[PDB]
C-alpha cells in the first residue's frame, strides 16, 4: 500500500499522490469525506 494498493482501494492515488500532499483540494474531501 504504497506501490499501489493503498489505492485501487484507497483511490489514494489519484488522491494520495496529488492531495498526498495537500492538492486536489481532497477529493471531495476523500480524506476528510472518507475519513473516519
Amino acid at each position: 500500500t504504497r506501490h499501489s494498493f493503498r489505492r485501487p482501494f484507497h483511490e489514494c492515488a489519484l488522491c494520495y499522490s496529488i492531495t498526498d500532499p495537500g492538492e486536489r483540494q481532497r477529493c471531495i474531501d476523500m480524506y476528510c469525506s472518507y475519513t473516519n
